This record gives structure tokens, sequence and C-alpha cells, in this order.
């Protein structure tokens, strides 16, 4: 929501209140999403200054505020700056931005990441190129320098982030993506590679000096129809946990498939179904093992652009004897969303 | 402050800067509230959407940002997301909202919670139904489906919160309230029940599998006059700490009495006095004990709807040989508050 | 950005998104600012209400959100509320505010605090009177009761803060400052004295029952020209750490010099140069040693009142065999700043 627009400068102060509850059997963990309260709220700004007829500047910040914490010592648990970056766009030259921003491979992963509650199970936070990641410099250009309508591309440089956990750490890397759209159809490819930190190599799981993530996506999004498919592979990049040994790290190689089918009725309901399967290979001590496997059925009912409610049921296909102890139970989500 | 009202959506972004300092004798270890800087600020949005002529959607978030911390490690000390929920209200059927919201017994306890700084001594955070509490689904109806002016009621369902601390944990529970108001007068009733967590039962102080809180309140609110009285009882629900043995948990039974007398002068002054006594029964090893017991004298000076200053003097009646080690010294509040 | 001005009340919701990167050689440990991503965002309100023709009330809060932290445990590493105070201003009598606000000695050091990123190296956070500090009661007076135009002064009270770290700790104290300006020229003097906390004296480095900070400044600021000089001394007040022995505390005496020369070109560029040298004396075990010593060359390019970019190169003069183990290497800043 835009709350300031004077002297050629405009600020969208947006956010949301998401009442959310999760339902799984018993206590939670051998489930997909867990059980209990998951309420959260968001705040953020989208700021934009027009320097001249061709040149625009912008900056955006966004925070995730949890509502499922007490006011005691754990009051801060699960809070995070999601985005904080700044950039410029000059005519048909393109845009360039630095700060904490979404990885470049996500341009593909965005295709199937559309569910009411869950989904996008391969868009891990702070996981190199597949999700939000700090210290990325990205150049983007839409329509190929303005010369070919629908042909957009991007290149991203990922700065070294030597963090405390090998899960959240990353070395220097580069990635790129191209997407093309014509009369409802879309195709996209994205690939990124990066150095790994020593702390990442000294982890029990994973072997390599280079992390690699690539993903392609197809979609049709027109006439109230949204369909999407994503296929991707990772090399020494997907974060994983051995639940029996309490050992952590990254999987040597993973194969990710996402299918999404949704329709938007004019009276407000948007039924959604999905299937996502991400399986790892050459996991040390285990070999081949499935990380994510589910069929999804759910629906969003939109009261308006300010209010909605939804329910999303994940049928988890992971086996109870999953070699990483991955939760096998189903999970259903109940949500009521006010936003601006 | 209303800063957006368009396309049937309005967002009031409200908050405050509160210069706040407490003055107590010696150091205040043994006082009511303690001594030193207690400056704070609040932030929150109230978003409200008109879906159609009868149907409103709403969503709210609210934060307490501390001003008494360094820029170091304790930077987060005392910060907390206070309120965070979303819901709908439909014609005269009523309202429903889910997320983190004020407890149902607060409907009653709200009557006496009017001091300049202190007060509402039984409306504890994450204390089941008497204060702010996570994962509650609340239904309220105003004017009894529109048929009886002044007749409001509510039913509340409290979802399980299994936490790391026994103080902030709570099991599944349900509660309700009904209030009637007539020509300056008000009467309110509230009661709530819930399972206790193992972790609460395995606590040193307190025994029971069910926590129960009820309170009834009367008030006069007209012609610049505010008078209120609240009485309530709790069973295995009020949080307590043994200061000599340094052990924590909950009191077996408590009886809470609050008297409040306030007047608002037209020239900006609002003098206030109060009396608060909350006493425990069946505390293991100690027996009967006073938790809160004080007379209060103070005044709030309102410059306008945007600026005020206040003083709140807690005349502590607690005795130096209090069996729970409760502070006996006096505490003074000095506050200067800008809000918008 | 001012987003509300109604009913004698106005609210500025302001902030920024700063993409920022540091450049140092190798790991960057042994440099001035370090190496890597330092992206951050700030958010805040400046609220001001007109109570009547002479009296305005105000309140301000300001927060630091980091953009260089993960979403993991370190999501919070370095976030903190910067300002939180409330006050009033009456005609030419003066202004008064209490809470967390800039230290009184900052009145002088502010002169040289003009660099793109760095600079003002003696304006340490929570360092008594030299930087932002918790619990100050401040009186400020402009134009001396309206009797002498340009003659401003200030008195500041520092409340006791016995913290977890002696670094962010502080005792009872008082300070004052006076400044006069005439047709581009400015001169200011500022001094503050305060009790030290027990925890500060039990530190290995530093001896005294009183911390003292004083600084004087000159500047010329007109016709796009800015020149400034600040000199100051501290007695048992500036915080220091020995990198070899891993011990911390405060320096017995410090002598601080800052020069800044800037010119503002109309096409947006503002080239900046500076020199900062702060050297300590009576450092236990070491004697005389330099904490800060550099010549600075850099430039900021303003796209307009909302957008900027900068590069700032720090030429460090500190020697590799620095007795306090202070980094000897140079540091580069690359920043792109959107604000509102």
């Amino acid at each position: 929501a835009e709350i300031y627009n004077k002297d050629g400068n405009k600020v969208d102060l947006y956010g949301k209140a998401v009442g959310l509850h999760y339902f799984s059997k018993g206590n939670g963990e051998n489930s997909y999403g867990g059980n209990g309260d998951m309420t959260y709220a968001r705040l953020g700004f989208k700021g934009e200054t027009q320097i001249n007829s061709d040149l625009t500047g912008y900056g955006q910040w966004e925070y995730n505020f949890q509502g499922n914490n007490s006011e005691g010592a754990d009051a801060q648990t699960g809070n995070k700056t999601r985005l904080a970056f700044a950039g410029l766009k000059y005519a048909d030259v393109g845009s360039f931005d630095y700060g904490r921003n979404y990885g470049v491979v996500y341009d593909a992963l965005g295709y199937t990441d559309m569910l009411p509650e869950f989904g996008g199970d391969t868009a891990y936070s702070d996981d190199f190129f597949v999700g939000r990641v700090g210290g990325v410099a990205t150049y983007r250009n839409s329509n190929f320098f303005g010369l070919v309508d629908g042909l957009n591309f991007a290149v991203q440089y990922l700065g070294k982030n030597e963090r405390d956990t090998a899960r959240r750490s990353n070395g220097d890397g580069v990635g790129g993506s191209i997407s093309y759209e014509y009369e409802g159809f879309g195709i996209v490819g994205a690939y990124g590679a990066a150095d790994r930190t020593n702390l990442q190599e000294a982890q029990p799981l994973g072997n390599g000096k280079k992390a690699e993530q690539w993903a392609t996506g197809l979609k049709y999004d027109a006439n109230n129809i949204y369909l999407a498919a994503n296929y991707g592979e990772t090399r020494n990049a997907t974060p994983i946990t051995n639940k029996f040994t309490n050992t952590s790290g990254f999987a040597n190689k993973t194969q990710d498939v996402l299918l999404v089918a949704q329709y938007q009725f004019d009276f407000g309901l948007r039924p959604s179904i999905a299937y996502t399967k991400s399986k790892a290979k050459d996991v040390e001590g285990i070999g081949d093992v499935d990380l994510v496997n589910y069929f999804e059925v759910g629906a969003t009912y939109y009261f308006n652009k300010n209010m909605s409610t939804y329910v999303d049921y994940i049928i988890n296909q992971i086996d109870s004897d999953n070699k990483l102890g991955v939760g096998s139970d189903d999970t259903v989500a109940v949500g009521i969303v006010y936003q601006f």
C-alpha cells in the first residue's frame, strides 16, 4: 500500500497479518509441517524515486514477525529480515541491485511456488542460489534491452558469506537465468555455481569444492488458468539433516520436480493442487534417499485484495522408515489473512 | 493514525515514544517495579477491509520495541510481538479472529486496568485467559445479534502451547464472557478453563491438571468519571516464584481484588487512585501468601490526543518478610509520552 | 516521509535500505572495517504535534534492522533500537526530551561526522556522552531565550545503567555544551562527567572513579563548502580491547583529532576527504598507543533527495606492530543507498 507520493518519490508500506494454524497428528515432527500455532505478521516498504525519464531508483526492506511466541525469553524466535536491498534501473539498459535478495535460480523456482500455504519446498532460505540470500549483486534486463518483447534475463554475483553454520554459509559464486513469455506461455532456465566454505566441507554430509543449482520452468498463466512445472538439479547444495545420527550437511546430488495446477474462479475461490518430489543421491552412508514427496490439495477463498482465507492439505508420501527420518505424516493448514 | 483509506481498505499505523523512568528506594531489588530507565516504543498496524455492506475483514499487528537496552547483546532484551491476528465480522452475527490476542477474562480484567503506568496486576502475559495469549480463536457478538443494545458476549477457544518454559506454556482450553452496559453503568463476567502441560505439573509450586480463571467486574464510565471494581479467582493458574528457594511455578488458588477511582478534568489533568490485592492460598511449603497488595496514587496530564505526561506512585504495602520474597519497597513512575 | 498531518498532529515515517560492502585483503580480519556484506536497513518515526501556538510535543523512535544476517540463529545479530525519546518544545524557552538520544558531546563531534560511511570515530555507541546513549534527560536552548540569535546551548543528564557488559555500562552523570554560528562559521564546545560502574573498574584496563569526555569543534558551512575540525580528550571513558591478551576496558586518557573537507557539486557529486587520529595514553602495560589513524579519500554521488551511491577508501596509517593489536590494513566502502 502506497502511503507517500510527492516530489516524485513513492513508498509502499505493505504488510500482512496472517492467522495460521497447522494440523498434524500427535505432537508434530514425524509430520510434514508440524502441529500447532503458526501465526505471523509482516511489515515492509517498497520505495521508489524517479531520477529522470529513463532512470529510476529503488529500495525495499521487509521483516518477518512471528505471532506464535510468548513475551518471555523466546520472544524473538523466528524473526528475520527477509529483504533489505537497493538498486537502479536505467531505461532499457536494465536493473542492478545490492543487499539481501532472492537468489537468481529462484526466477525458475518461482513458477511452481504458488500454493495456498506450503510448496516451494526447494526454495531454501540462505541456500546459495535457490532462495533469499544476503550480499547478492544482480543485473536484470527485460525484453532483451527492449528489443524483443517477452525475452527477459538476469545475471547474479554472490558474495562470500562465512557464517557460523555450514547450513547458512556460502563462498563466492555466480549464476544467471533467462525467461521467455508469449501470449500466456512461459519458459525459464537458471543456473548458479559457488565456492564452498571450509566449514561447509568439514560437515559430515557432502563432497565438493563447488555448489551447483539449476532449474527450469514452464508455465501457462492466462484465462484464469495457472499451470506450472519445474525441474531442477543440485550438486552439493541441498541442505539435509540425519535425524538418527543428529548429523547435518548437504546432499551430494538432488533431483527436484514440481507440478502445480490451479484455477481462479471469478467468485473468489482458487482451488489448488500440486505434486513435489525432491530426492537426494549419493548421501554418504545412505546413498539414495527421498527428501520431499507429496501430493497437495488446497484452496484459497478471496474476500478481496485485502482479505482471504485458505486451507491446504499436504499428503506426504515419505516412508516412516525414511533413511533420514524425514516426517511421513500429512499436514493441513488453516489460514486467515488480512493484508495491505 | 489513519494514513490509508482507499478501495475499501483502511490502515491505521499507530504507535508511541514513551520516555519512562521508575524511581524506587535503595536499588529496588526489593521494590514493586524496580529502578532506572524503562523507556519504550510501540508499533503496530490496524488494517480493516469492507468486503461488502455487512462484511468486514480485519488484521492487526503490534510490537513492543525497548528503549532501555544498549546497542550490544541486550539489544533485544524486552522486545516482543504483542498482538498479531486476523478475522472477520459479519453483519450482526458477530466477529471472529485468530492469532495472538487478549484473553477472554481480560474482558473483565480490563475494567480496572486504567492506571497511568502500573495496574491490571492479574493480566499476565501467556497466563492462559487473563492476558495476551498465543493461538486463541475468539468469537464475540455485540448487542446479542443486534437484538439487545448493550448485550455483548464471547466464546474463546485456546489451542495448546507446549513451550520451553513452564511459565509461558498452556494446554487446550475454552472460555467465555458476557457483558452488559447501561447508561454509564457496566457489568462483566468471564471464565476460562484449560489443561496444564506436564512440564507445568512437574513444576515445584502448584498441583492440578486443569487451570481455571474467572473474574467479574463493575464500572461507571460517564461525565469525566471512571470507577471500576474487579473480583476474580484462579485455580492452579497464577504464575509465582519462590525467591528464597529460587523455584518457580503456579499458585494453587488466588483471589484478586481491584478498586480504581479516576476523574478527567477538562483542562488536561486526570487524577487517579487505585487499590490492588491479589493473594494466594495452598502454596506448597508456605501456604497462604500475598502476591500483590498496594495503594496507588497518581495523575495523568493530557496536552492533547498526541502528547501527555504522567506520574504513578505505588505505595507498597507488601511486608519485608514476605514468604515468597516479594518486593516491599515503594516505586514511582515518571512518564512523558508522544503517540500518534 | 510525512504521511500524516491532521488534527494538530504530523508523522514522518522515514528510513533507508543501504546496500553496503566492505573491501579488505584476504580474510579482512586485520583491516579497519573488515571484509564483506554489511547491508542494513533503518526504519523510524519522527512525530510532532502542535499543542498550541508556542508548545509542540514530539516523539521519535529509530530502529536498526541488519541485512547481513541469516534467517537462522544469527537473524538478530546486530539489530537494535537507535532512538526512543519523547519531549516538548516551548517557544524560545527551549526543548526537553527523555529516553535514548544522541549524547551531548556529540554536539561537537557531529561537526566531523560527515563522511560517506566512516568517520566520527570518537562517537562510540553507548559510550557515555560521545554517542547514542540510554537514559538521558536533555535540555536544549536555541538563540538563548530568543535574546541572542545563533547562540545555542545544552545540558544533559545521564541516568545510571548497570549493564551486563562494562562496555555498554554507565553510572550517574551530567554534561553540557555551547555552540555559536555566524554566516557559515561555527564553533562548539562540549564536556561531560559521570560515575563509573563497579563492572567498569573491575576491568583490566582503566583507573578512575570518574569518566570524562570533552571536545571542541570548528566548521565553515556555506556556498557548497564544508570544512570541520574536532579535538577532544577523554579521561577513563573511551573503550578499548587488547587483541593479544584478549582483555577489554577503557583507556585512561585519549587525545582525538578529526579534519573533514568536503565540497558539494551541483551535478550531484560530493567529494570528501578526512583525517582521523585518536591515540591513547596511560594504557596499562602498553603506555602510549594509537587506536585510530587514517587519511580518508572518497566521494558520494547524490541522484536526488532520495537516492545516493558512494565509494569510501580508508588509508590506514596504523602500523602492523600496533601494541593493542589494532588492524593496520586499509578498508573500502561500496554503498548504494535508497532512503525516504
